[PDB]
RNA sequence: AUGGCUGUCGUCAGCUCGUGUUGUGAAAUGUUGGGUUAAGUCCCGCAACGAGCGCAACCCUUAUCCUUUGUUGCCAGCGGU
């Protein structure tokens, strides 16, 4: 699908400087131009269309698809990509124990409910007003942190994930609830949790628009399949 | 040997717990950090997320008005002592 004649010119093929980089990703390296590694992308194109292709059959059966990305450099790029083939986000802050302690966690999924519905379709007027602003100071604060996942129900079945050392927790909470992790892992990355790894640059803005882009395209397709 | 009741630390701001995680284990995190407050007071950060008992608010008293109600209270303008 996607091939190496577009990630070139894009800046994929960019990793850090070689004080930063991991031993463990010695099999993802081309060399070292100007202090700073260079990725092969004759090991990154087979390896992109690798998870990809597996998420055309985790998409034939409306498997829930939770992506990752919460580094504020494509907080905004992983919402609209999620919402394209309305998929599931955590674009800032991923809470600790999100999805090993999920029972709690849907207490306040509850409650993120219950205050999106009141200010809509409650039509209730006269209340407390400085009350009335603890309440809605609420709803913006749930809808900050878990807004992506207010209409997903349970666990899901993938786990898409940007930067793999900076999301290093939510990589093991999937590690320990058997859900398969398909994460971007730059230089620096530790790419043992991840059950498919995808060499890349993490910090390009078109890089993880080209990946969030081909990644939601065959969940649509999947979802039209 | 106790029940009920009280003193005191001390009206000092604290003492916990479920689920989760880390640790072989006692346990740790949550409760720490940045500021802030009378205050675990509030915000922000943070493998934590939530909750309870205590921190405050609801009760009483004092302070200004307003209306209804005027005797055993009152006496302003209104007859005479
Ligand atoms: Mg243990
Ligand atoms: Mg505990
Ligand atoms: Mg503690
Ligand atoms: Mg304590
Ligand atoms: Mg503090
Ligand atoms: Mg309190």
């Amino acid at each position: 699908t996607v091939s190496m004649r577009d990630m070139l010119k894009a800046g994929v093929h960019f990793g850090h400087q070689t004080r930063y980089w991991n031993p463990k990703m010695k099999p993802f390296i081309f060399g070292a131009r100007n202090k700073v590694h260079i990725i092969n992308l004759e090991k990154t194109v087979p390896m992109f269309n690798e998870a990809l292709a597996e998420l055309n059959k985790i998409a034939s059966r409306k498997g829930k698809i939770l992506f990752v990305g919460t580094k504020r450099a494509a907080s905004e790029a992983v919402k609209d990509a999620a919402l394209s083939c309305d998929q599931f986000f955590v674009n800032h802050r991923w809470l600790g124990g999100m999805l090993t302690n999920w029972k709690t966690v849907r207490q306040s999924i509850k409650r993120l409910k219950d205050l999106e519905t009141q200010s809509q379709d409650g039509t209730f007027d006269k209340l407390t007003k400085k009350e009335a602003l603890m309440r809605t100071r609420e709803l913006e604060k749930l809808e900050n942190s878990l807004g992506g996942i207010k209409d997903m129900g349970g666990l899901p079945d993938a786990l898409f994930v940007i930067d793999a050392d900076h999301e290093h927790i939510a990589i093991k909470e999937a590690n320990n609830l058997g859900i398969p992790v398909f994460a971007i892992v730059d230089t620096n990355s530790d790419p043992d949790g991840v059950d498919f790894v995808i060499p890349g640059n993490d910090d390009a803005i078109r890089a993880v628009t080209l990946y969030l882009g081909a990644v939601a395209a065959t969940v649509r397709e999947g979802r039209s399949q």
